[PDB]
């Protein structure tokens, strides 16, 4: 059975003075006494898992634009402002978990760059404008980057119709939207060197020739055996070496897993759990180094058993700081230690 504890420390409060604490949550937190208690007890920032993506958002379209579907996406915002705590928004651009009609036509033909990048605007306009003031920081652009390409930008469906500009057109048009909101480039695998290049010269310059870029998110889908903390340090040394930037840890999440291994666990290991809290320490008190730029870390999920990795991989996995009794891990402790 169910066996929160209340009274233990709160994750966000034992950071207080070096960045927020967020979590991802899906809509079915928000009513659940349990899930929405335990959620303001531990965090001052939320981010959707996928109520604020495109495919969430977007209801159709007819010959003259886009419809929406906002109630939804409504609660989450709405959640954040009345309990005094931020909603980051996820995500305004990205190949995945978006239609592909959205890159048709109302007669299924492909669109042209410029009618694109003419939906892109009122796309971008109309979901930003709509919580203008509400949400603190945007992913306005999500996973652009593939290091396996000469020149580093993904082949999706916007790079093909668009070229890269779609990247710097998202973040204009975001600003205008609304000013006030923070706007960042989010992205995974920071720790392979080659695409950290990518992305830092990317944002760079952006930066450089007036983009209203202001940070750059590190998902940071790690795993207890990889990568290093020391290569997560490098990459927070050279993003933040841009004048201008700062860094929210974005989808932070721990597997007890090798990346492509075949082992497959029916209860957690505890020697793989006490690796999982070793590492966890150690990534916090670096992270707490770099206050001067890191300013959120949000975990990608409230406790393991809602974890997307158990679904990404088919298999059972305790990636996070609270088991699926809601009671805290050797991890949880190893954080509130790191604090
Ligand atoms: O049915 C749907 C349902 O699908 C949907 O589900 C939601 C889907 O969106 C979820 O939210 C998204 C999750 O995170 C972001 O997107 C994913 C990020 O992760 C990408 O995958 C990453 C691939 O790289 C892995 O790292 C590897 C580690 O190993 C490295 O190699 C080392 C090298 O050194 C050697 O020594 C080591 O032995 C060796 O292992 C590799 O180089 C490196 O690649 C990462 O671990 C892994 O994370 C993935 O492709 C992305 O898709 C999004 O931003 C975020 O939105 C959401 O949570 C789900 O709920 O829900 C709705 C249903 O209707
Ligand atoms: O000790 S370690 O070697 O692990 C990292 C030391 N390094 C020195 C510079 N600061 C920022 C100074 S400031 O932004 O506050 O002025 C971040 C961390």
């Amino acid at each position: 059975d169910k066996m929160p504890d209340w009274n233990i420390p709160s994750l966000y409060e034992s950071y207080k003075n070096d960045f927020r604490i967020g979590v991802a949550i899906p809509a079915k937190c928000l009513s659940n006494d349990t899930d929405r208690r335990m959620v303001l007890k531990h965090f001052n920032s939320i981010t959707a898992e996928n109520e604020m993506k495109p495919e969430s958002l977007l209801a159709g379209q007819t010959s003259t634009g886009l419809n929406y579907r906002f109630s939804t996406a409504d609660t989450f915002v709405d959640f954040a402002n009345t309990n005094n705590i931020g909603i980051r928004g996820h995500t305004l651009v990205w190949h995945s978990q978006t239609p592909d009609w959205f890159f048709k036509d109302s007669s299924g033909q492909r669109l042209t760059k410029d009618a694109l990048l003419a939906r892109l605007k009122q796309y971008i306009y109309d979901v930003v404008g709509r919580y203008k003031g509400k949400v603190y920081a945007w992913d306005v652009v999500n996973q652009a980057i593939d290091e396996n390409q000469s020149d580093g930008y993904r082949r999706s469906t916007w790079y093909e119709i668009c070229g890269p500009e779609y990247i710097e057109k998202a973040f204009i048009w975001a600003h205008e939207a609304d000013p006030n909101a923070k706007l960042f480039y989010n992205d995974y695998n920071t720790e392979i060197s080659k695409k950290r290049d990518f992305i830092y010269n990317m944002v760079k310059n952006l930066k450089s020739k007036g983009i209203p870029i202001h940070g750059i998110g590190m998902q940071c889908h790690i795993n207890v055996n990889w990568p290093s903390v020391s290569e997560i340090e490098n990459s927070i040394k050279l993003f933040s070496s841009i004048p201008g930037i700062e860094i929210h840890i974005t989808q932070l999440d721990m597997s007890l897993y090798n990346y492509g291994s075949s082992e497959n666990y029916s209860t957690p290991p505890q020697d793989l759990l006490q690796k999982q809290a070793q590492k966890y320490k150690e990534l916090f008190t670096m992270l707490k180094k770099y206050t001067n730029v890191v300013k959120c870390v949000t975990f990608w999920g409230l406790k393991d058993d809602y974890s997307w990795l158990r679904s990404f991989n088919g298999k059972n996995d305790w990636p996070l700081l609270l088991f699926e009794d809601y009671s805290a891990k050797p991890a949880y402790w190893a954080v509130i230690e790191a604090s």
